[PDB]
């Protein structure tokens, strides 16, 4: 056991978190899923977690003598030292250079530390990411939020307190919204911005060969900077900072993670390559996503039903805690499993019940998912927002 | 695209304080290239595990089992079901209740932080301290209180001071290789009250039975409060694991920050570590070189009249200010000798370090060269060593 400054805590919090749940488990935590169930938990998009072809090239390299690189980044900085998978990306997604990172968290906190001084203007959006919102506290910016895609309230926010740095996800991670970027551009032009988007939710799912969103756009030349974690349609725990311009020199040496945590090995590299060419044609696979995913934002919202998605993620907003509770447990009950947001990823009565929806899944299952949740919406039990 | 100027006026300020300043045009941590026949010691791998033909096997074959697409969160991997069978065993390995794995040894130490601080919580904290700690109370908006790099009377003072706390220390410090005195840290713990964080970095699998750990060794398990450690040192990982004797471990999953929005490690990693244990764990011929090299290494270079600090695998050649430091890198790396470079922000701009990290691949005729090498430098070198 604990001294009280630290007991105290950790007693309210089991209280307040795990102890107020039907089944004294955190809210997150259901039920577990039959093999016959539907998950829609992960963010591998493209369905390539279990691809053969990747597992053989990684695995491959795994089994090739692996040098002793157990160090920072930073030591690995020289050309000659610099992996082909950063050149492969840069030239992907039509950006200058790419860095590679420990994690898509770990790019947004770092480059938010390398450009940021404290009282940095740090315009972001109310639903930016939390690697985001992190990475300018680390820095100690000055955070302005501002609404939801409301491009009238961040040109307030600009023009009253001076030049900054905007922040957005291109596609939001709880909501499944895509930001307005074409209007975002002309805004940071217009008031001597930088701009940062965080393509995690389009990258591979979206534009020409899956080169992104900001791709798709034409706007790839106009932005300053693009994060991503791989670890979405990547299907990697990995990250990666793109830059149109020289940042990415600079990274290495003043991002705290980049300094003080140890650097991916060679052979993850190398695994990140051969996904790289499967995600550039996957094609059939994209557009079935999209055509799926259409079919059941329609499906969903005609039941009344709040559904601000324009894309593959899907936010069933459920209210307050125990609403979501009631809400997960009527939906893994037919089969269905999404993952709960809670707080602090949201206040604590505007939760989301986030369905990941995926290439593998087909009508069939769509057409599950709204007879459930038609179903759901005359059981009686709880309600939709 | 233009940067605004006040991103550009500190990539243009950086470019020139930081690369142009220096003789070869790049950042102080960039020396030459090294080549084969050269004498490295800037790896973490202590017990040189890193190319184990069964690691490679064992990690190789887990992945290409089956893999369910656990692209998420932890956070939602927190059921006993779902929880790695490698907590359990990395727990029953070091004595400790509890664990839980973390994406890196940073992260270990910022979601413990998070999870155990309110804001104005004293954090009792140890100077040479790794950054991640530092870090990691100040993102909990904690009350950190320095103290004078092992000095147990400063300790004291302090927590008279302010109250009771959380005491914070690396077992051995990665940029000297000293050794905190765990003990009288575990008196000062009960005298007062506070609760003891140790970071076992760089004593975990290099130390204690089976490499247990330092703690371990002392026989202190059962009275420190939290023990992390990242396990990309001796574990050749890239990891990281927080060791609770309590319930915390039960609420990091679920409030720490990179543990909810960071992706989790992939079960097939998890097996990896598994055979990296059992390596470990018999791998008492290593650890035992390696003492011994160590030992002969501190020895050789404290004759010279170098502070050493050290005490440990880790071995700090103090190199005072950049360019008397740019000095002794360029000196050491002609000679076949290839340390890291540690200045800012991971040391005071006055008081760099080159840091000789040993591993058990090196031998006697290794260390004579680096002793050999070191002793030419302090006399016919044109610089310093504080
Ligand atoms: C004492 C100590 N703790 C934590 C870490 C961070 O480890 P990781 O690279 O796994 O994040 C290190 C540095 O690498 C370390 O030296
Ligand atoms: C928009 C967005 N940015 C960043 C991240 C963090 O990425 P990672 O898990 O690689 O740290 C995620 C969440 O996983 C995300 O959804």
């Amino acid at each position: 056991q604990l001294p009280d400054f630290i007991q105290n805590k950790i007693d309210h919090y089991i209280e307040n978190y795990f102890d107020i749940n039907k089944n004294g488990k955190h809210l997150v935590l259901g039920k577990q899923a039959s093999p016959d169930d539907i998950i829609l938990q992960s963010n591998d998009y493209l369905a390539l977690a279990n691809h053969p072809l990747i597992k053989a090239r990684l695995a491959k390299s795994l089994l090739e003598e692996q040098q002793s690189l157990f160090m920072s980044a930073s030591f690995l900085q020289n050309d000659y030292d610099k992996p082909m998978i950063e050149k492969r990306l840069a030239k992907f997604t039509g950006f200058d250079e790419c860095l590679l990172s420990q994690s898509g968290w770990n790019a947004n906190v770092g480059l938010l530390q390398t450009i940021c001084q404290p009282n940095t203007n740090v315009y972001i959006d109310f639903f930016a990411h939390m690697s985001l919102w992190e990475g300018a506290r680390y820095a100690n910016a000055q955070a302005h939020p501002f609404m939801h895609n409301n491009c009238d309230h961040l040109r307030m926010l600009i023009q009253r307190h001076g030049p900054g740095i905007i922040v957005v996800d291109s596609i939001y991670s709880t909501l499944g919204t895509i930001a307005p970027l074409a209007e975002l551009v002309n805004i940071s032009k217009e008031f001597g911005c930088a701009l940062l988007v965080d393509e995690s939710h389009s990258l591979g799912t979206h534009g020409p060969n899956g080169a992104g969103l900001l791709a798709e756009l034409g706007l790839t030349r106009e932005v300053h900077f693009m994060t991503a974690s791989l670890a979405k349609t990547f299907a990697y725990r990995a990250g990666a900072i793109w830059c149109n311009n020289e940042v990415n020199r600079c990274v290495p040496f003043i991002s705290y993670p980049a300094i003080f945590s140890s650097t991916l090995l060679p052979y993850e590299a190398a695994g990140l390559e051969t996904t790289l060419e499967i995600i550039e044609s996957a094609d059939n696979r994209r557009q079935h996503l999209d055509r799926m995913a259409r079919k059941l934002r329609i499906g969903l919202s005609q039941l009344g039903l709040t559904i601000r998605s324009e894309s593959q993620i899907i936010g069933l907003e459920t209210g307050d805690e125990r609403n979501t509770e009631k809400v997960r447990d009527y939906l893994e009950s037919n089969g269905v499993f999404g993952s709960v947001f809670c707080r602090p990823a949201t206040s604590k009565n505007k939760n989301i019940i986030r369905l990941s929806l995926n290439s593998d899944v087909n009508d069939e299952q769509i057409a599950k998912i709204i007879e459930v949740c038609s179903d759901a919406v005359n059981y009686g039990d709880f309600y939709f927002r």
